[PDB]
């Protein structure tokens, strides 16, 4: 839809402390921190996909609206998943452990703007199409 596209991610604000939030180690974290992922959002019947592809790790997921879904984190977290669209943004939220973390992508000008909140971390990303 308004989503539908390949995305290059082009800023990030506070992306190390979000994941410093969530307990994501050195590694990982050193993997996500400068990475520039393409995001590819495609739609098909009821499903969506979102495939994050970046050099040093792909992920991919797929879901109905409403629907909650089982997810494999690219932190290796286990979580279950729920997304939905709220006045043109999707809402995704992760809950595990009694934790929860909300991933919300809405559409701005010529961006795709990805908050991600953890607590009282905010981190932004911004996209443009590719
Ligand atoms: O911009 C996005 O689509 C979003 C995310 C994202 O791109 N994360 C990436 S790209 C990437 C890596 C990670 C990564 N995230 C995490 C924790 C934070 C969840 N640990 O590693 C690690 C391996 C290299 C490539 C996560 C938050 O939701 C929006």
């Amino acid at each position: 839809d308004a989503f539908v596209g390949t995305w290059k991610l082009v800023s990030s604000e506070n992306f190390d402390d979000y994941m410093k939030e969530l307990g994501v180690g050195f590694a990982t974290r050193k993997m996500g921190g400068m990475a520039k992922p393409n995001c590819i959002i495609s739609v098909n019947g009821d499903v969506i996909t979102i495939k994050t592809e970046s050099t040093l790790k792909n992920t991919e997921i797929s879901f109905i609206l409403g629907q909650e879904f089982d997810e494999v984190t690219a932190d290796d977290r286990k979580v279950k998943s729920t997304i939905t669209l709220d006045g043109g943004v999707l809402v995704q939220v992760q809950k595990w452990d009694g934790k929860s973390t909300t991933i919300k992508r809405k559409r701005e000008d010529d961006k795709l703007v990805v908050e991600c909140v953890m607590k009282g971390v905010t981190c932004t990303r911004v996209y443009e199409r590719a």
